[PDB]
């Protein structure tokens, strides 16, 4: 069990990519303070099975086992856990049934975006949409997993932020003279937060080419995931930020990067956004407190109209309830 | 603090060869920490005091034996093979206060071994019979740190029904992982369990006269094995273990007793690292421990401790 | 901030001057506060300590930079004065910063080429050194010494003479001379003050005053020779401590490694102690309790003081 709220504990959130999880492999991951043992059959197109890593006979990790016939066997004593968790074979009494109190606890998983999508409740909410996906003239690159010590909710609230750009981010995504803040326009509504479109100033580095005039906007549905979109010069690119909420003071950063130019440009993508979320992981270390914190009537938090977007976030976590990983 | 009934027993925290005559050593028992010195005369007994100056809370294991006493490094006070503060180096004529005293405990040399009593001595040292054979010869573990709650790590010796997984090499196969019927007394000995077969041909029984030490004899074709098990309880969550192997074959199987004992040993502790909660739960977000036939052992010594009132070490 | 406003509202040492130069951005930390030190290019430039917390999004402001005499932070480029207003947000260009866009500030007082904070409103005033001012004294500084020890055990165990003779046998006494005479004790509204006494090794007169709970003036005199000094502890929280020491002399200026030499084998021997002392924080009058022989006359004066003072942070 966990500290989490319900709203938070019903929500798909990533835990993985399928890339990493091979036939006949066992990985360990953490959400929302649960320790989770994600594990294949060897056969080709076996699916994921997530579980919480832990055998119920003497508290061993089932994820310190093996996998073998489509089962889980635990390192201790060899209980063999079937596809939805149920002990079926006990080696020290072959021939009897086992308890039905064998049963490990499962949880929801679903492949979407080559990501692996937990739910450890009831999946009462959606996945995040992200319309390129099935675009064939959009190629698909996956960052590496960033750890961070900061509270999701801060992470999140960090990549709403658009403030920073020329100050955290120069050479990048800002020009520390060109850094006023225009009126942004916010929206919340049913389809949740949506960050209208807003020019983002890089500096030149090419003197040849033209100015990479760049127009972004994002949209948030679910609180831990940001869908983002770019259009700059001659190339489109979206990426679909999702946080992996290890626990109230802990996160896991990945996205998912799709652009509609040449596959060439996927080593410089990739390379552009470690340099973007290195400088971000900086501030977001030493933020304190690390807990995101709410609004309300260490000193309170203070907003100015470019804040219009991050406190639009603090109010709609408030709605959703969220009392795990804010203050 | 720990239950009355782990304080009245008595555990080993040292070996006698490592406790020489004018040295300074150290042991952590019971949440306590503990000073072992002796005198620079041969024959001399072992003092075990917590490790303490009562003048400005210093440790007394930071220094040195002189004159039969144990001498404080801060203001040099000396503290007889008693423990009473004898001379006050800034008073010298002072006869020092009574208070001037250290928390001294019992202290036994047996098979080789330290053993402290923090409390009242209400039980005698463990038996160990072969001790007193000249038939058997005689080889000791070095120690094993544990990150887990000394329970734990008797729950896990006294388990037999995972030799097949964790030990495959020396005490089981996994073609013969089935247990047999085992059979399990609790008396006022402690706790007994009768002879079962383990495949490597061997027939092994054990017996816990006490909660933190257990005795073990195996019979193979050739030659009899007995072992003298040991855990120190440092803290709730971590313990020591050591072991005294007696066996009747050849004096020249010493290094693959060792050799055989270690892999057992590292193989358990691995299991012991990972095991939640640290603390053996006993029987009453993780969900409860399970208990299937072959666990007969492990469950009655839950059910012992219970009886016996331990609330140290346990879930 | 859990600590009692008697010391809240007392001064302490929190750097050395010299260790702030023009432009600097310094860190500290005090009565559990972590503070930003900084400095302006003026060549006469006053040290601002802030509270390290920039309150828009919590950044530590040390992680910024000194510009045109006003501290940056890093996040989003707020420019705070000296006074600690901002007076820029770059976002909005044209806007005059709410009132509340303001760092905490701190009082700081320069004094001896020590930085003094109060992070209350100071009712004392920084301890006095009177061979500040004479020309006939040079003048040298310790390094900082981090003791993971209470500020109260720290200055106990400076308090403490009775233990010269077995840790500090070569400097302060041997242990052939470790009969304690009977001490003169001082304990008044002034403060806590200790008469002259022999130190042996051939011997010198010692006697010590304290004003401050956690600051010691020392007098040596020795073979015409009078060595002074003024230990200052900064009390980091209840646990842990910075140790410093300013040391004024009338003998030759080549005693100053010499003097730096004996003072760092002195504290470092007593560092030993201290890391080892159980418990951490400094026990008070009424693990076994701790027993009082006549040579501690001034430790359980000390206590009584604290106890008097209504001191509960670091003591136990
Ligand atoms: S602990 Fe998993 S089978 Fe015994
Ligand atoms: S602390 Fe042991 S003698 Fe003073
Ligand atoms: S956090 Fe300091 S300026 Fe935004
Ligand atoms: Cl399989
Ligand atoms: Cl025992
Ligand atoms: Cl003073
Ligand atoms: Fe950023
Ligand atoms: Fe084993
Ligand atoms: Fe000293
Ligand atoms: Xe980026
Ligand atoms: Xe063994
Ligand atoms: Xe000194």
């Amino acid at each position: 069990m966990t500290t989490a709220d319900l709203i938070l504990i019903n929500n798909w959130y990533v835990v993985a990519k399928v890339e990493d999880c091979r036939p006949g492999s066992i990985t360990t991951a953490h959400l929302l303070g649960v320790k989770l043992v994600l594990w294949r059959s060897h056969e080709q197109n076996s699916p994921i099975q997530v579980w919480q890593d832990y055998c119920p006979h003497r508290g061993v990790p089932l994820s310190m086992g093996e996998v073998a016939n489509n089962t889980l066997v635990c390192p201790y004593h060899g209980w063999r856990y079937n596809q939805a968790g149920k002990c079926v074979q006990i080696p020290a009494h072959p021939d009897m049934v086992p308890p039905a109190s064998a049963q490990a606890k499962t949880y929801h998983c679903q492949e979407r975006y080559g990501l692996v999508w937990v739910c450890l409740g009831n999946p009462v909410n959606d996945i995040p949409s992200f319309p390129e996906w099935d675009d064939p003239n959009y190629h698909k690159t996956y960052t590496k997993s960033y750890l961070i010590q900061a509270s999701p909710f801060r992470v999140m609230d960090n990549s709403i932020d658009v403030s920073h750009f020329p100050f955290i981010h120069e050479g990048i995504l800002g020009d520390r003279n060109h850094a006023e803040v225009e009126d942004l326009e916010v929206k919340v509504d049913k389809d949740g937060l949506t960050m209208g479109k807003y020019q983002v100033h890089t500096s030149k580095f090419n003197n040849s080419t033209k100015d990479d005039s760049m127009v972004n906007w994002f949209r948030l549905s679910h609180p831990l995931c940001q869908y983002c979109s770019t259009e700059a010069s001659e190339m489109r690119t979206v990426d679909l930020m999702v946080v992996t909420p290890i626990d109230e003071d802990n996160s896991v950063l990945r996205y998912l990067i799709m652009w509609n130019g040449s596959k060439t440009l996927e080593s410089k993508i990739l390379a552009d956004y470690d340099q973007v979320i290195e400088e971000d992981i900086r501030i977001l270390h030493s933020q304190q407190p690390t807990r995101l914190p709410l609004l309300s009537p260490l000193p309170q938090e203070i907003h100015v109209p470019s804040d219009r977007c991050t406190v639009a976030y603090r109010r709609w976590l408030k709605e959703l309830g969220v009392t795990y990983g804010v203050c």
